């Protein structure tokens, strides 16, 4: 029916429902890092999560997302090549069915086994319905997830999938700091995109990290057991929910190293 990942209603055919979908400012992009611009003018990233505040985990039919209390500046993101203080909604990822697919945005034609998305959407604005109406609405975090050691701070992500199997369900999720998803290195690449699902709406300043954090095989496969699927309907495994890369067009990806 409506939008999804499969044959019949995946990325190829949203333009038909969100003619945006061919769009010039398109996420995700493939990252040519000798294309890129060192800009030594863009200042380092700011993320200031100490007070951040989880409240609940959800299925929601296309991925499983962590949201936040953003009614106050708890967790923000400031600094780089952002203008205003952007506040944290929440998260989720995009994976594969396989390890060697699942990221949106790629690196030199790389693909990584998935990648998280921070979402932040800019104060200044009042609302996140608001911040979606803007050029420089949203500010998305982007990490690079490759299968090896073990991600001790995303086990606790891990362990509560098995309750919110199918979509719609939710579980309470509080206390959970999301420090623990950080790569060491804050470098980054810039670019002006959209959101990667639909409405696909093109704001969106995207700061894909440098560094990729690793998790391991068996946390990647709890990702693997969730279903696009309500409780009660024909089982869907929720894999590949990512979107292939778009054209760069008249845009170019700045770097905050050299
Ligand atoms: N993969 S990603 O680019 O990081 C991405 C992040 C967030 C959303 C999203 O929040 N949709 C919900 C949503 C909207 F997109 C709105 F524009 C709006 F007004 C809403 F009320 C709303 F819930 C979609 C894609
Ligand atoms: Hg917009
Ligand atoms: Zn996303």
């Amino acid at each position: 029916h409506h939008w999804g990942y499969g044959k019949h209603n995946g990325p190829e055919h949203w333009h038909k429902d969100f003619p945006i979908a061919k769009g010039e400012r398109q996420s995700p992009v493939d990252i040519d890092t000798h294309t890129a611009k060192y800009d030594p003018s863009l200042k380092p990233l700011s993320v200031s999560y100490d007070q951040a505040t989880s409240l609940r985990i959800l299925n929601n039919g296309h991925a499983f997302n962590v949201e936040f209390d953003d009614s106050q500046d708890k967790a923000v993101l400031k600094g780089g090549p952002l203008d205003g203080t952007y506040r944290l909604i929440q998260f989720h990822f995009h994976w594969g069915s396989l390890d060697g697919q699942g990221s949106e945005h790629t690196v030199d034609k790389k693909k990584y086994a998935a990648e998280l998305h921070l979402v932040h959407w800019n104060t200044k604005y009042g609302d996140f319905g608001k911040a979606v109406q803007q050029p420089d609405g949203l500010a998305v975090l982007g990490i690079f997830l490759k299968v090896g050691s073990a991600k001790p701070g995303l086990q606790k992500v891990v362990d509560v999938l098995d309750s919110i199997k199918t979509k719609g369900k939710s579980a309470d999720f509080t206390n959970f700091d999301p420090r623990g998803l950080l790569p060491e290195s804050l470098d980054y690449w810039t670019y002006p995109g959209s959101l990667t699902t639909p409405p696909l709406l093109e704001c969106v300043t995207w700061i894909v990290l440098k560094e990729p954090i690793s998790v391991s095989s068996e946390q990647v496969l709890k990702f693997r057991k969730l279903n696009f699927n309500g409780e009660g309907e024909p089982e869907e495994l929720m894999v590949d929910n990512w979107r292939p890369a778009q054209p760069l067009k008249n845009r170019q990806i700045k770097a905050s190293f050299k």
